[PDB]
C-alpha cells in the first residue's frame, strides 16, 4: 500500500524527484531532469490512490511537471503514470507522456513516450 | 491559457472537467467521468506551461486524476498530458495514461492509453 | 473483415493506406503519408485476428511501415495497433508508436505516440 | 546498423521471439507469450529500417502478432515498435500497444501500453 513514496528517488536517466505523499491521496516536490531542455529545479503536483487495495499489488499514482521555471521555459509537460512499490527494495515503475507546444500542422508529432523507473537509490 | 484554460469542459464520452488555472502554472479542479469504476467527482490536480509562445501554438498541459474519493476507489490514477488551442471554440487535445495497482505478476497489464479532446462550455 | 478490411482507406491527415487482407490473417500493401521525412510509398506488412467475435466487436489487427524506400531514408518505423469496425461506413480506429533510430543517449526521445482514424473509400 | 537480429531473443517475461530479417527491410518469424490468453506459437511479420544511419543509433523495426492460432483466439494484436541495438550484448529495446476489440462501447479501455526489452539470452 502507500508509505514510503516520501522521499528522494533518481531514475535510470539520473533525474531527482523529491516528492512528500499527503495522507489524503496527495504528491507534491520537485523534480530536476539529467535530460532535454530543462535546468535546475520544477514544481510538480499529482496524486496517488491513499488506500490501494489490501494482494499485494502496487499503489497507482501520477504527476505533472509544466517545463518552466526562472531560468527555462520548454513550452511542454510531463505526466508520469504508474505505481510504487515499497518493501525492501521500493520502487515506482512509471510510463509518460510528454507533449509539447506545437501549431496545428505539427500537432501529430507533439508527443513522446517512454517509461522510467525510479530507485532511492 | 489561465482565463482560457479555467471553465468547465466535457469530452467525448460525457466526462466533466472544472477547472482554475493559477498565475504560478498551477490547475486544480474536480473530475467526473462517464464512464469507469468511479462515481461522483474526483480531486485533479495538474500544471500548464503559463508562459506559452506568441503564436498560434498550444500551451502543454497535464493533469491527474486518482479514482479514490468517499464513495470508490478503483486504486487506479489517470493523467492527460496534451495541449490547450484557445480561440472561439477552445479545446484541450490530449493523451492519456491509466495505470491499475497491480501484483508484479501482472504488471505487463496494468496500464490502458487513449485520448480525449475536451471542449469547454460558455460561460 | 478480409474483403472488409481490404481496400483504400484514408485518414484525418490525408495520408494513404492500399491493403489487402488474406485468409490466414495477413495484411500487406503499401502506406503513403501527408507528413514528416516521408515521399511515395512505403511498404506495410501486418495481421488482423480472421475470427473476430458476432457480435458488434472490432476486428483487432496492426502493421507496421519502415521508412525506407527508394526515394528515401527517415530510419524509423511506425507501428499502427487498432479495430477495424465494418458497416455502412466502415472505419479503423487506432494509436501508433513511430520509433525513430538513436543513439542510447538520446534513447529516451525516441518514440511518438498518437492516433489516427482511417474512413475507406468506396469501391 | 542491422545485421543480427535474426535469431531467438527473449523478453522479461521470458516471452521467446524468434525472427529472421529479409534483405530489403522484411521481419518474419513466430512469437510465443508467457503471460495472456494466449499458448504456443504465433505468427509475427514486421519490417526494420535496412540502411540505418552509418553515428552509432539504433535500427528502428517494428512487427505485429495477431492472437489468434489453432490453440487460441484472444481477439487482440500487439504491435511492437523500437529499435536494434547490437554488439557485445545486443538488444531490442521496445513500447507496445495491445488492442483487443471491444463494442464502441468498452472502445476507450480496448489498449494496453507496455515496454519489453529482449536479448538472446
Ligand atoms: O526537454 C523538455 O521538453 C523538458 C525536459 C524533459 C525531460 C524528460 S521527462 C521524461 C524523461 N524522464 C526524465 O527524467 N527526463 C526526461
Ligand atoms: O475505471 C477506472 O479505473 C476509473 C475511471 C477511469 C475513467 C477513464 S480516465 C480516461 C477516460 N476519460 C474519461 O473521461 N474517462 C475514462
Ligand atoms: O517522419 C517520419 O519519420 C516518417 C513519416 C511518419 C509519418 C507519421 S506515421 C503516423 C502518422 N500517421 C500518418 O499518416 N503520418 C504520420
Ligand atoms: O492476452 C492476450 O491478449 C494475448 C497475449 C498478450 C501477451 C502480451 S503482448 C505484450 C507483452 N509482451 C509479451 O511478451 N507478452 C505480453
Ligand atoms: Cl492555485
Ligand atoms: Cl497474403
Amino acid at each position: 500500500a502507500e508509505a514510503g513514496i516520501t522521499g528522494t528517488w533518481y531514475n535510470q536517466l539520473g533525474s531527482t524527484f523529491i516528492v512528500t505523499a499527503g495522507a489524503d491521496g496527495a504528491l507534491t516536490g520537485t523534480y530536476e531532469s539529467a535530460v532535454g531542455n530543462a535546468e535546475s529545479r520544477y514544481v510538480l503536483t499529482g496524486r496517488y490512490d491513499s488506500a490501494p487495495a489490501t494482494d499485494g499489488s502496487g499503489t497507482a499514482l501520477g504527476w505533472t511537471v509544466a517545463w518552466k521555471n526562472n531560468y527555462r521555459n520548454a513550452h511542454s509537460a510531463t505526466t508520469w503514470s504508474g505505481q510504487y512499490v515499497g518493501g525492501a527494495e521500493a520502487r515506482i515503475n512509471t510510463q509518460w507522456l510528454l507533449t509539447s507546444g506545437t501549431t496545428e500542422a505539427n500537432a501529430w508529432k507533439s508527443t513522446l513516450v517512454g517509461h522510467d523507473t525510479f530507485t532511492k537509490v
